[PDB]
């Protein structure tokens, strides 16, 4: 097959990211896997004249170790190729479907040759314990999993594979993102699962051996309590929370309510609700129930996700592009392992973003950098990796998105 | 010899051409020394003489070897190196003795003339051209180019290492039972064969190496145990750091104290309990290395305690892959933590130290957690797995912290061990307002140009008060106003602030701070029976917030 010429974005050089230390069991699983891939010609050992590197990890799906390459830098540095030059259009109808199934089709890439001149940029290293030896160095000979270039290049072949099935089912939406296919229909869950089975058979002829419910997706509205008697402290928390909301939702009003907070009162004192405060309150509940008037997705802009730890295995999140301009808010709940729970929430929030916008967010994670770096791999199950940074949650924000 | 191994293809940086620097004219004795050196290298094939067209050039020099009458050829590859491609890193991390398995028998081999025993990419040799100038530079010089890896060229260490690795590979496949560590131009080789069948396997290895152009010391010339390697002393069943001598001096300079701290830091790998806080404190400030620093009393106490620890020699043991690793941590005092890692109590594989602060304000629970994370990482590096921890903190204390703190946090399998001082939380804030506890509405404000400040409070019992602060930031006054309310209130108090800043700091339950204020607030929060902290939006006309906002201005 004829390779597609690939080019880095102008000026900038390839990835030079350091390999993270790996446990012995993961190093062994990677050696096994790469020894096998090498025999099959998918990768080749390289010399020191290749200065690039990207990190690799082992994840365990199933009781089978799998290789995960962290192509975040390469993807960032080749962004002209997979986004503007080629690039898969994202369907707005996908998020509308009653059911969306995610199928892994990463195996497909291993049969397409990679541009000879681009191969050096896919260099990665298997480390050794206590630096007994130099790492084992490899680069790719075929479209690698995890590179955003791979689906971009395999795009026109995927279209042929899917054409009979699309023609036969015009009301099914199929979208490719990185290594996965997203398949949405409005069918009853039995006919839906049957169609996925059929799709698998189509894929199976070309060497490609869970269910979302986007309808069930709705805002996690900032909730104002319904209370029996209100204390000064309670009214204060209310104003605080509505004060925050008014940064986001037009039409939020606070006047009638904090009229109640007059003079210097003991925090536990009971204060009766004004006919007006109660209307204002209710009128605010109306507004919080709905989407944010004035906020729209700008496809030229990165997505950001903030996560808050709420205790009792509950986590709240917001997605926006400019701060406080929420495109979406939600929650994930239910381990007494914080890192494990955070990992799950990140993957779930990422998955939603792909379906909604065909883009992955950069996460602001409420956790020590080193803690996350050591541990996230133990639980990660996806075949992509979002960008993340590490942040200390403002104690206020956590409170205002409480449930 | 020059290895018959295939060459590594090498190129210059994408926009660049090879060097073309001008040979300085040299004295006659230097010209003579170079001719003699180059002729001998030419005979072994290390270099080949050339004439133009080759346009490239790198300057050569000759230096007199020590007091001796031997000459050495120095090549200044500064330019060629700027113009040479980047290579992947040679070897990122060096072996730690604590991570070695025990070996019945071991041999140390160093490759002779390592670089000169490995061939240079044929296409690249021309860029290494240099010129021995003629006497006073009158006639055309004698021009050579390298056929082997030049000393001081950018690519040599990486290409050598990869050549040794390609060469060693076949011997590794056929000999899994045998260990070979590569470090620079050394090999360290070990088995659990008795001396006989080992000396024999070594010879196979030397011979394999010779087939490939690499010469090594014979039995007679191989170093003997113990090995002094990289600051360490390696023996058949223990290791330690090389002997450490702490100088006695009447007066210490900046440079003496830096060197002392370096030695102590090196010693802390295996000597438990070394401390350097009070010695590093001295290093604070701006001074010349020559300047004498009077030892504070605490520094002097610390040097003595260190002195006693070093008095008797200590050693570590090697790693047994079939046993778990246990890690123990102890609080040593003000921000200082020490740890030991053993598999059999209490024969340490190694020890270590942790001090770093993470911010201006922390508590002991956070710090302990950071030390656990740091030890976990080092343990994965050295042994390829995480240790089981024994921590001086009650399970209940840790779970009370984990549940209520806003950051995700987590430590692997651990157990409590009663080794005081134990780590605890020294106060907890109320989760609800306190009935019958006076409510203080506090505020602070500073004028941006003046730096004048007013901190105050109004209470629901009609108390009021404001003090004036000089040269204070708008956020220092917010802390003052809270301190003020703490020191005028009862054992139970509700405090209402509009400072997210102040709230953030207090809500994290600090037990130590770089701030005097925060440290005074803390000693107050400990005294109390109950404290509840609420936050309100500033300037919304809320409650008593307006009243105290008005008094400060
Ligand atoms: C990094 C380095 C550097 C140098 C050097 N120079 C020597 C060694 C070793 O010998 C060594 C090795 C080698 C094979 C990597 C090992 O696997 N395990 C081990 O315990 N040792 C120490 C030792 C063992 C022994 N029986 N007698 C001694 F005296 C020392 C290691
Ligand atoms: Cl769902």
């Amino acid at each position: 097959i004829e390779t597609v010429p690939v080019k880095l974005k102008p000026g900038m050089d390839g990835p030079k990211v350091k390999q993270w230390p790996l446990t012995e069991e993961k190093i062994k699983a990677l050696v096994e896997i790469c020894t096998e891939m090498e025999k099959e010609g998918k990768i080749s050992k390289i010399g020191p004249e290749n200065p690039y590197n990207t990190p690799v990890f082992a994840i365990k799906k199933s009781t089978k170790w799998r290789k995960l390459v962290d192509f975040r830098e390469l993807n960032k540095r080749t962004q002209d190729f997979w986004e503007v030059q080629l690039g898969i259009p994202h369907p707005a109808g996908l998020k509308k479907k009653k059911s969306v199934t995610v199928l892994d089709v990463g195996d497909a890439y291993f049969s397409v040759p990679l541009d000879e001149d681009f191969r050096k940029y896919t260099a990665f290293t298997i480390p050794s314990i206590n630096n007994e030896t130099p790492g084992i160095r490899y680069q790719y000979n075929v479209l690698p999993q995890g590179w955003k270039g791979s689906p971009a290049i395999f795009q026109s072949s995927m279209t042929k594979i899917l054409e009979p099935f699309r023609k036969q089912n015009p009301d099914i939406v199929i979208y490719q993102y990185m290594d996965d296919l997203y398949v949405g229909s409005d069918l009853e869950i039995g006919q839906h699962r049957t169609k996925i089975e059929e799709l698998r058979q189509h894929l199976l002829r070309w060497g490609l051996t869970y269910e979302l419910h986007p309808d069930k997706w709705t805002v996690q509205p900032i909730v104002l309590p319904e209370k029996d008697s209100w204390t000064v402290n309670d009214i204060q928390k209310l104003v605080g929370k509505l004060n925050w909301a008014s940064q986001i939702y037009p039409g939020i009003k606070v006047r009638q309510l904090c009229k109640l907070l007059r003079g210097t009162k003991a925090l536990t004192e009971v204060i009766p609700l004004t006919e007006e405060a109660e209307l204002e309150l209710a009128e605010n509940r109306e507004i919080l129930k709905e989407p944010v008037h004035g906020v729209y997705y700008d496809p030229s802009k990165d997505l950001i996700a903030e996560i808050q730890k709420q205790g009792q295995g509950q986590w709240t999140y917001q997605i926006y592009q400019e701060p406080f301009k929420n495109l979406k808010t939600g929650k994930y709940a239910r381990h007494t392992n914080d890192v494990k729970q955070l990992t799950e929430a990140v993957q779930k929030i990422t998955t939603e973003s792909i379906v909604i916008w065909g883009k992955t967010p950069k996460f602001k994670l409420p956790i020590q950098k080193e803690t996350w770096e050591t541990w996230w791999t133990e639980y990660w199950q996806a075949t992509w990796i979002p960008e993340w940074e590490f942040v200390n949650t403002p104690p206020l924000v956590k409170l205002w998105y409480q449930l």
